[PDB]
């Protein structure tokens, strides 16, 4: 298992215009197109993210593109924000995909405000940041992905996956 199994697993994929959980329009494995709440406007957007006409559609590989793109756009946000970065490097590596993951699905500002959990991932007091990261929006809204990642942070492991 990697990040990339992990979000696509989270995501799913799909391949026509549709809205995310919060109602926005979003393609392929989790691509938000836009907040806007205009169909051509997510039209707009997503012609001018593949470099053609789409019409709303899009294949599989370029699905894929936008994905690769996405994670290593997190990863460099994680990586450029003084407070995410210490945190992550200071991570094993399965739960960094956990952080990435977050990042991805809720944004660097997102993420960066959970700031009493970061303290506690990055002091490696597992359960204590599991309940913390529970009393969240995030975890209320998307429960079974939240659960998911938190499970995640707190054993160092795959198995909310497997
Ligand atoms: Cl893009
Ligand atoms: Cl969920």
């Amino acid at each position: 298992m990697n990040i990339f199994e992990m979000l696509r697993i989270d995501e799913g994929l799909r391949l026509k215009i549709y809205k995310d959980t919060e109602g926005y329009y979003t393609i392929g494995i989790g691509h938000l197109l836009t907040k806007s709440p205009s169909l051509n406007a997510a039209k707009s957007e997503l012609d001018k993210a593949i470099g053609r006409n789409t019409n709303g559609v899009i294949t599989k590989d370029e699905a894929e593109k936008l994905f690769n793109q996405d994670v290593d756009a997190a990863v460099r946000g994680i990586l450029r924000n003084a407070k995410l970065k210490p945190v992550y490097d200071s991570l094993d590596a399965v739960a960094r995909a956990a952080l990435i993951n977050m990042v991805f699905q809720m944004g660097e500002t997102g993420v960066a405000g959970f700031t009493n959990s970061l303290r506690m991932l990055q002091q490696k007091r597992w359960d204590e940041a599991a309940v913390n990261l529970a009393k969240s929006r995030w975890y209320n809204q998307t429960p079974n992905r939240a659960k998911r990642v938190i499970t995640t942070f707190r054993t160092g492991t795959w198995d909310a996956y497997k």
